[PDB]
């Protein structure tokens, strides 16, 4: 808790004084002398020890405006239609959202702006802010800042006014002391100074700042967000405001930085503010709406809107009473600041007696009555003067120059990777494992000819392990950018400081990532093991992966997910991937293909690396094409090696001309790659640094009695609920309530068996006398606090579907959508029963989705209760009093309500009809009618002997102070033991006593139905279920969209860079690459699609779970079905974009077998497309959060794609490997495809796949190669030299059964690839079951 400057705040920051000018070195400032006062000390301290530079840095700001106007001006099938007409409203009226107003704030002031939502508070406070960023201001205005200008404010003086509304944004990772810290070091100016270090002057300033909020305590706490914990939820904001006075803010303003918050955490925040105000001159501007009597008593000056008209402006304590004097009433026991809301509200408000036909009714009466005031007059006088007297009387707003804000930028980065090393280390080590794995696979390539396809195999992989190594750093840059944005909005630093800062940061990832794969790759492979050339290799390396860094920090600054960056960039990727130059042979590149690798970061890359490899070598020639039984005793000179550099009666075989033949590289080549690998990097980051500075922006009654309830903490049993018994009557309403520590929702939440620990010792609820059944638990409604829904799912949709697997199956549809109707008309819905749930922002209001959370609790027809959980909790004071309406509505038809109730107003708490307080240890204090006007309660609270409630006050926080729960209040008797001892309890007891006596021979109603666990059969939940999910995806902004174009893009790429190809000796091996880099977009369809399984998995668990709508197998079977559809879609489209460009189709014109390979190669990309949503699902049943998934899922990915059988086959992997390469799923899909689309056809070799044979003297080739045609494949082509060109595959099948692919075995493939998809099924269930179901 905050009491503001207390006499403790005065010693902590004495002992901070005395502390610090131990190390620096009038009667005050003097921290060892009597009589020191620390408020005089903060404020001196400031403009002492900061000396005075030779800018106009004011130390306190004031904003006066005399004529201040300002004016302004779904389902996927239709979205395109709608982007074109968006379009043509980028192709090619005028009303006063804020009318004219006069006001003048100065410093030391606190001043509030009140109005109910939509009057115009936020746009008033964004104006006074200089914000004005979506609407425009009058020219006739002036607004003065101290004698300044809103340009001159927002040109090169920003930082002194700040604007932050409602969202803290800190780095949750980054403790107090450390975030304030860092602000207080980047505002000290270096400019001399004193004789102290820069370094102790900011922890001065830190410790100083902590300790006037009350922040001491909570050093070295990390800050958090509402997932990471740490400081809870009001030292947060306490942190916000103390980093805004860090900064030298001078006009903060903020927009219900107090929305969703209890009195108290308000209260204590408008404290914050007000010692804000006091101690450092500041002149802060707050828009609340709930604000407690208490809070309002701090406010120096207030100005309330109607419709942004501005009715009255001035000081708060004279506000009623001028508003009194207009001749409207006040009724007792209600707030000021509820009073002033209220009287803009036409329904609420009413005129004094006597005055019904003299108050005005319009905005333009309140401002006429307004202007004629003499108030009015005084202030455009006081305006008038202060616009005289400002009128009679720094390069940048940055306070350290570039270089000091990139090393403290840097610093930060090291310290949030100290508080979370989760991505630096899993990055290093997968790195390492990766590199340890693909090695084993390489591992030692021999030194003939036959290692020639796998060495460049290798250079290729390596390649890529560098390029995508620093992929996951992009996360990083979606953290911090809400921060950074906030913090150029300070002037602290700017965006490209902390782009810098981000690079350098990383530098020593980068490096252990480098050493670790590298190190490790290239001598367990056996590459070249000369020095200069590993260590070439390493630069090379290091260049690719900066290069590949900065572009994908180039695509990642202008994207906030990482899916959303992944999808439009996946065509990129693979563009470059296939492009690299091992994929496709620049001879076998295509004209339209080349213009892209010319452009190609890594095309130069992998050339310098085989260049460099290669170059200046000799290899032992492996096989010779003519050999076998037949020539067992032929010449050297006859023979040749089978290499595409081979020369005849050579027995080795050149690297230069391989490499000159095959690939088209050559050596000088090998320098200036790395020369043009450096430009691209640097124009990569140029592009990157430019992107973050420019381009951003009933007939049972319910009774327990004696009901106790502990729970076992840390081996200690502490009694929770002591002896607890009441009731809930048809037609009445209850409200529990109680202290923070009284445990109220403990009581709600074992009353409704919602509550999964503690044990019930001494409990008795019954329901009409008798003891619980099996059926209770479906005949209570349970209204959430938190409103989970669907935001794809429209009012009546939602309604509709609880209303169909929650009511009886004996009933038909039409009466289920009658109740539905019914519903919908009860609460005064039907404006809006077909509009989408949607998200907070747009959509549906705070009010809507409480109403439609009640309205889903309803159609089920609990006949028994309706227990609420805080209704009017984080609620504006209107809309909390319009669902007391409707409570109270409810009740008045005949239905039995519990409800929590924390921290009420006077008003609503007068609604109710009964009340049970608890105090600390859940022991009960008063049970019983309210009375009018909370009295009877009061009576009892009086005549047992306590202090006479006051006749202006609200009694609910009287209670609290009574019962001494209330902060700084004394019991002065413990409640409990003359609870026990009065006759209200005896007159309860007996009460208890007859129901239970009476109530028990009633004629109870028996049916079966209403004993079962669910009231909707297995089969009608999981159609339902998968439905909904289908109708989700669809309905989804962009989701199928970004699949269609993801997938047709990567396919049509894929297939068209492979346009017709030639079935060479090199051609095969293309096609299978290609078949092989088909399979790249499962990791971007996996990121794509498991936020859409996270959205339902939270709906289902956190309401739909333990309401008992549908088992955990209806959702986990509706979640598996809904994707398969899609996916089937999806995989059709891009079979046609894939198969038909590649021209595979011609390969099965010779055997007249067209039909059977298509339809079944169509079959297997349908199967891998489903395959991959059924492993992404697999991979996300267990684990919590979308990322860890998706990481799982590419690492399977991987190593499934390692062991496939086209890097090395099993005659070359290791035996401890045999066993991936057996198991693996994507090693029968490969051999289908392959054999599908390559099998039974011709090959015909390239012009430089020719080899030279010269027969022996006096032989012909016929004669001389015909046996070795015969003992294997192959064909020969005379040549007018008397040698001739021998090709060594005269058809596909012996390339595939050198790729261990069989024409025989593609049915046998896709059935056991069926099988692998049905256990990825299998094992989603049982592992959803294990891990998440309870
Ligand atoms: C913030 C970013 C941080 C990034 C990190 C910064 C890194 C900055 C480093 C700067 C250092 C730059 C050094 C470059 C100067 C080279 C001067 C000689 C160039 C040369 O000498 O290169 C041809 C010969 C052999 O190449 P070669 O196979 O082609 O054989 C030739 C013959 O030797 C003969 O000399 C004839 O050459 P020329 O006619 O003159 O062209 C021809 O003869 P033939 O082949 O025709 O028979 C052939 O080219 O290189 C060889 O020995 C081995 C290959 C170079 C060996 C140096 C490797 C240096 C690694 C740098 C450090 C890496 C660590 C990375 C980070 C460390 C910690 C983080
Ligand atoms: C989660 C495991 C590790 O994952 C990354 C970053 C570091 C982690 C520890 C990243 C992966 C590649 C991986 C290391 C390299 C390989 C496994 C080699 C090769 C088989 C993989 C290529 C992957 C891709 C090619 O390019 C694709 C793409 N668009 O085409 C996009 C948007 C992302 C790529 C990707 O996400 O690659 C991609 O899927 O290192």
């Amino acid at each position: 808790e905050y009491h503001g400057f207390d006499a403790h705040t005065s010693e902590n920051i004495q002992n901070l004084a005395r502390t610090f000018t131990h190390d620096s070195f009038n009667d005050q400032l003097n921290p060892d002398s009597e009589n020191f006062n620390a408020k005089f000390w903060v404020k001196n301290l400031r403009k002492l020890f900061e000396s005075d530079p030779e800018y106009y840095k004011p130390s306190k700001l004031g904003i006066g405006y005399r004529n201040l106007r300002a004016y302004g001006v779904p389902t996927v099938t239709n979205a395109l239609w709608k982007l074109a007409t968006e379009g043509f409203r980028h192709f090619q009226r005028y009303f006063d959202i804020l009318k004219s107003m006069d006001a003048i704030m100065r410093p030391g002031e606190l001043t509030v702006v009140l109005g109910r939502p939509g009057a115009g508070c936020s746009t008033l406070l964004k104006t006074i802010a200089v914000n004005t960023y979506g609407f425009h201001i009058g020219k006739e205005s002036q607004i003065t800042y101290d004698g300044l200008s809103p340009h001159d404010i927002e040109r090169h003086y920003r930082g002194d006014v700040i604007y932050s509304a409602e969202t803290d944004v800190h780095f949750p990772h980054l403790s107090v002391g450390d975030t304030l810290e860092f602000a207080a070091r980047l505002r000290t100016p270096q400019n001399r100074g004193e004789g102290i270090d820069r370094e102790t002057y900011a922890k001065h300033m830190a410790s100083v700042y902590m300790a006037t909020y009350g922040l001491s305590h909570t050093r070295n706490t990390n800050v958090g967000n509402d997932f990471v914990r740490g400081v809870s939820g009001g030292e947060r904001k306490r942190v916000s405001i103390a980093e805004a006075s860090l900064s030298g803010a001078n006009i903060q303003c903020w927009d219900n930085a107090t929305r969703g918050l209890d009195s108290a955490t308000a209260l204590e925040f408008i404290r914050a503010l007000k010692t804000s105000a006091v101690i450092l001159d500041t002149t802060p501007l707050i828009a609340i709406y709930q604000c407690s009597q208490d809070a309002y008593d701090l406010f120096d000056k207030v100005v309330v809107l109607y419709e942004g008209y501005q009715i009255f402006f001035g000081k708060a304590t004279k506000a009623k009473e001028y508003f009194e004097k207009m001749g409207w009433k006040c009724p007792q026991r209600q707030t000021t600041a509820d009073f002033l809301t209220s009287l803009t509200n036409p329904a609420e408000r009413e005129p004094l007696p006597g005055y019904e036909d003299k108050v005005p009714r319009t905005a333009q009466e309140f401002e006429t009555y307004w202007k004629n005031s003499p108030e009015y007059a005084e202030l455009t006088k006081e305006i008038d003067e202060y616009f005289v007297e400002c009128e009679r009387s720094p390069a940048s707003p940055y306070t350290v120059s570039f270089f000091m804000q990139v090393r403290y930028g840097v610093a930060r980065n090291f310290l949030r990777m100290k508080g979370d090393p989760s991505i630096p280390i899993f990055s290093v080590f997968g790195q390492l494992v990766m590199g340890l794995i693909l090695s084993s696979v390489f591992y030692n390539l021999s030194q003939t000819t036959g290692s020639f396809y796998y060495r460049g195999a290798a250079m290729f992989f390596a390649v890529l392990f560098n390029a995508f190594s620093s992929l996951l750093e992009i996360m990083s840059l979606f953290e911090a950018r809400p921060i950074v944005e906030k913090h150029k909005k300070y002037a602290l630093y700017r965006p490209s400081a902390d782009a810098l800062a981000s690079i350098i940061s990383e530098l020593p990832v980068k490096l252990a990532m480098s050493m670790s794969f590298n190190f490790v790759f290239y001598f367990m492979v056996n590459f070249r093991r000369n020095p200069g050339r590993f260590f070439f290799y390493w630069l090379m390396c290091i260049w690719c992966t900066f290069v590949m860094s900065h572009l994908f920090r180039s695509i990642g600054a202008v994207s906030t997910s990482i899916s959303g960056a992944m999808t439009p960039a996946t065509v990129l990727l693979l563009a470059m991937v296939i492009y690299t130059g091992f994929v496709i042979p620049t001879p076998s590149m295509l004209g339209w293909s080349r213009w892209i690798n010319y452009i190609n970061p890594v095309g130069y890359v992998f050339e310098s690396l085989m260049v460099n490899e290669f170059h200046g070598r000799e290899f032992q020639c492996a096989q010779y094409v003519p050999s076998g039984p037949g020539y067992e005793n032929i010449s050297r000179s006859n023979q040749v090696c089978t290499a595409v550099g081979s020369v005849p009666g050579n027995e080795m075989v050149s690297g230069t001309n391989y490499l000159a033949g095959a690939y088209q590289y050559y050596n000088s080549h090998k320098w200036r790659n790395l020369g043009i690998t450096i430009g691209f990097a640097v124009f990569f980051l140029a592009i990157y640094i430019a992107l973050t500075e420019f381009n951003k922006g009933n007939r049972e009654i319910f009774f327990w009695r004696d009901l106790t309830y502990q729970v076992k903490i840390k081996k200690e049993d502490r009694v929770i609920l002591d002896h607890v018994d009441g009731w809930v009557k048809p037609g009445q309403i209850t409200a529990l309530m109680g202290a923070s520590g009284a445990g109220k929702t403990t009581l709600l939440n074992c009353l409704s068996e919602r509550v999964t620990t503690g044990i019930i010792t001494d409990g008795e609820r019954l329901v009409n006398g008798h003891a619980l059944d099996s059926s209770f638990q479906r005949s209570i409604g349970y209204v959430q606090q938190q409103d989970v829904h669907l935001e794809t799912t429209t009012v009546r949709e939602a309604l509709q579907f609880s209303a169909y697997l929650r009511q009886s199956n004996k009933i038909s549809k039409k009466e289920k959508d009658d109740y539905v109707d019914y519903v919908i008309d009860l609460l005064e819905m039907t404006d809006y029963a077909d509009a989408l749930v949607g998200v907070a922002g747009e959509g549906l209001n705070v009010e809507q989705r409480k109403r439609l959370t009640i309205g889903v609790e309803l159609v089920a027809k609990p006949k028994l209760l309706l227990f609420l959980d805080e209704p009017t909790s984080g609620l504006d004071s209107q809309t909390a009093w319009s669902i007391c309406k409707l409570m109270r509505k409810l009740a008045d038809h005949g239905q039995a309500i519990l409800c929590t109730i924390h921290q009420p107003s006077a008003l609503i708490m007068a609604e109710f009809d009964r009340l049970l307080f608890l105090q600390k240890g859940g022991r009960t204090a008063y049970f019983g009618e309210l009375g009018e006007n909370c009295q009877t309660m009061i009576n009892y609270f009086e005549k047992y002997g306590a202090d006479p409630c006051p006749k202006e006050a609200n009694p609910a926080e009287w209670m609290l102070q009574v019962v001494g729960a209330a902060p700084g209040s004394h019991a002065k008797q413990d409640y409990f033991e003359v609870w026990r001892n009065s006759s209200e309890y005896q007159a309860v007891r007996e009460e208890i006593n007859r129901m239970e006596a009476e109530l028990s021979k009633l004629p109870r109603d028996n049916d079966p139905e209403a004993l079962l666990k669910y009231a909707a059969p297995l089969w009608k939940q999981y159609l339902l279920v998968s439905w909904r999910t289908i109708v989700q995806d669809w309905r989804s902004p962009g989701y199928i969209y970004s699949k269609i174009f993801l997938v047709v893009s990567a396919a049509l790429f894929n297939g068209f860079s492979f346009f017709k190809a030639k079935n060479n000796m090199q051609g095969l091996q293309n096609q299978m690459f290609s078949v092989f880099m088909f399979f790249i977009p499962f990791n971007t369809l996996v990121q794509q699609m498991l936020p859409y399984f996270v959205k339902q998995r939270d709906v289902y668990e956190v309401r739909e779970a333990p309401s008992r709508t549908f088992s955990w197998f209806a959702f986990i079977a509706g979640q598996i079905t809904s994707e398969i559809p899609y996916q089937v879609a999806v995989g059709t489209i891009a079979f046609f974009c894939w198969y038909y460009p590649l021209g595979l189709y011609n390969n099965a014109t010779p055997t007249d077998s067209v039909n059977p390979r298509g339809v079944l190669m169509w079959m297997l990309v349908t199967a891998f497309y489903v395959y991959t949503a059924t492993m992404g699902q697999l991979c996300m049943s267990f684990s919590e959060l979308a990322d860890n998934a998706a990481n799982l899922a590419t690492l399977l990915f991987t190593m499934c794609l390692n062991f496939c059988g086209v890097l090395a086959g099993p005659d070359v992997l290791p035996g401890f490997w045999i066993f991936m390469y057996r198991c693996n799923p994507f090693t029968y899909l490969v051999q289908a495809m392959l054999s599908t689309g390559l099998a039974n056809t011709f090959v015909k070799c390239a012009e430089r796949e020719y080899v030279s044979v010269k027969p022996p003297n006096g032989e012909s080739c016929s004669t001389y190669l015909d046996p070795y045609i015969k003992f294997a494949g192959g064909y020969f082509e005379t040549r007018n030299d008397g040698s001739c060109a021998f090709c060594q595959m005269s058809s596909t099948n012996t390339f595939l059964k050198s790729v261990n692919s069989l024409y025989s075995e593609r049915w046998r493939n896709f059935g056991i690839f069926i099988a692998f998809i049905a256990i990825n099924i299998i094992l989603t269930v049982i592992f959803y079951w294990l891990a998440r179901v309870p």
